[PDB]
């Protein structure tokens, strides 16, 4: 009951959101297991995601990336039940966010 | 079950999760915000009285380290997360689960 | 059940997993010694299932030694593509049904 | 389970893990504080399993931490700062 | 079941594993390996004719790697194939 996750994000198209199948809920979880900054992103220059999810008062950034320093970060977090948008609030990218998108419990 | 996400700041740096049964907090990544004062050691201390313990879990610092994934977890128990040392921003994620 | 261990260079820059319940789990990319120093060598990820199609992996000698995506591909052909870099570069995990 | 955070310094350079119970060790982190440069090794010691041997190696300025997530059911098991003044920190769980 | 923690270097180059599986953990660069130099563990692995680097160390860069891989009823040969070490190969058998 799962399928991989993978969207990228860039200066032009700054956000994505998970959303599968919007109000029911059977269990469904994202994990993030990495994000990963692209190899044409300008050096030093600091490329920051954000996570957003309404259902728990959440903003905050959970990827601080810059090449020459932090090519990417593993945080294995997990969301559930709940709509999460990403965001490319800092930094032109381009960043990638791979996960498992697991569809119940 | 539900995402865990906190900032901590010079400002603002201390915050604690007090929920029951069967409940855990698990902390899977500590990372330091990109404005950050470069070079400067920003530790993060957690406290937990009913396993008598009190120690730092990340130790971040622009130019070196970024980010730690400790991915511990403090199960049925009151916890509270210092920033010790450090102006920070930095951010806690990990989730509750029961 | 299964090992997965497979290699990608200039050379042979793809590999194609074809294993149902079959699944393949890569937990580790990692970038060989005689890579280039400074040359960046990304792996572009792809299969069927959902037209996948992304890096998987960003790695250069004297800044990025290897990733681990921890991800996994479920009743699905994969192919692993070296598009930058002339490699070697190494990518670990395992195939369980 | 529970918590397990323990601290190794030259002043206090080793800790013994007693009592299906299980150390899981998730995280050695190296003190602020640490010298620059100093490399800093915990050696875990576990009998049961017939294994002396470093488990961390750590310095300011190039390691910061480890994550070994390794696990011992064994019984007692213990560690030592065996190079290094510390601090160093370890970080894992005792689960029932 | 088993901690499993071996080490390798120049003068032991070689280390052998022979329901059983072996997972490897973590494969740690020891602080008296020489700075700037390739450190690479291969594994060899019959029953699915696999051979090749799981890990590529080299101080002052990559202290550590954390393969995450398992080996699941085989025999398994550790090698150090370019480097003095020491290394150390951390893990568990179940
Ligand atoms: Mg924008
Ligand atoms: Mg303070």
């Amino acid at each position: 009951e799962e399928s991989f996750y993978g969207v990228t994000l860039t200066a032009e198209s700054d956000s994505v959101t998970w959303d599968v199948d919007e109000d029911y809920a059977r269990g469904q979880k994202l994990v993030i297991k990495q994000i990963l900054l692209g190899a044409e992103a300008k050096e030093n220059e600091f490329n920051v995601v954000e996570v957003n999810t309404p259902k728990d008062s959440v903003q905050i950034p959970i990827a601080v990336l810059k090449a020459g320093e932090t090519r990417a970060v593993n945080p294995d977090v997990e969301f559930y039940e709940s709509k999460v948008t990403f965001k490319l609030i800092k930094g032109s990218g381009p960043v990638y966010i791979h996960g498992h998108n697991i569809k119940d419990d």
